[PDB]
């Protein structure tokens, strides 16, 4: 709760271990990784008045999604944005100082209305922290949008810290 | 209608547009592709008498997802196992002869309660097919499980997914 934005390289320290340390919340790697930076993070305001997450990522033709999702018929995969929120919800209670290891716990309902083309600049993520329940769990609601236009959302979003992986 | 069956060599024609057609129903190539085989397609019988899919995906240690979620800490991402359920219900609607590409539309509630680590043989994918509507839209709504080694890990209510003639409202 010290940093509210983070960069790329911020990013990929924390897919290391090394940004919240050995044992705790981890961002995925490339290629699993989703975003490119997090513009804004706080515990206070949003939606709920629990705090929020705003982050993006870039987009380019080249992107390794777009040559086999589909042939001829590029466009980014959905489960690939819905994984980018849960990502973000799994950050948001590391960064709140929490231990153990991500884990999704899955969502209520999820509505594609848009999609991600080859031709697109920018994706932008919108969270907002709905709950934290102290095991150590987060709820939040979620938005994917790309180049202004809202196109996925996200209601009951919910992510655990696991202290122990293995009973699971 | 005919084929009950599908090999992953049947599964990677599908992906080329060679299986239903150009301008139809298109599962994605590697790596974006999160089944090796179809066992069983029907569209009688079945939880609601719509039918149902059982596929299924071999794990190892070295796919390609593993190294990268998460470093020191492997597992498959649930968002993937999610992902086999929609493309297998856009497969089922190009399988019943309906034309368009397909898109994913989402889901009522989903849950992720077990893991898929490395060291598991197997992921079975189980669909149930609840209703095709086939006004204005073509249109498929299906309950699934996925499950690893007979265990039963993710849920999803109400996968939705639709084919698209032109998909250019999205
Ligand atoms: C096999 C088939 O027709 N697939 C089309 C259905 C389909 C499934 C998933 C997605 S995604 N990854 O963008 O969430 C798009 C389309």
């Amino acid at each position: 709760t010290k940093q509210h934005a983070f960069t790329r390289e911020d990013l990929l320290r924390c897919s290391r271990g090394e940004l919240f340390g050995p044992g705790n919340a981890q961002l995925p790697a490339p290629n699993m990784l989703m975003i490119d930076r997090i513009v804004h993070i706080s515990d206070v305001g949003g939606k709920y008045g629990k705090g929020e997450l705003v982050a993006e990522l870039d987009i380019n033709p080249d992107l390794w999604f777009f040559a086999c999702h589909f042939e001829g018929d590029p466009v980014m995969p959905g489960c690939l944005g819905l994984d980018a929120m849960w990502q973000l919800v799994g950050f948001y209670l590391g960064w709140q100082g929490n231990p153990g290891r991500g884990r999704a716990l899955g969502s209520g309902e999820v509505k594609f209305f848009g999609q991600v083309l080859p031709t697109a600049k920018k994706v932008t993520y919108n969270i907002h922290i709905k709950r934290t329940i102290n095991l150590v769990l987060a709820i939040a609601d979620g938005t994917v949008s790309v180049d202004g236009r809202e196109i996925y959302s996200a209601e009951g979003l919910r992510v655990g810290l696991f202290t122990s992986t293995d009973s699971f």
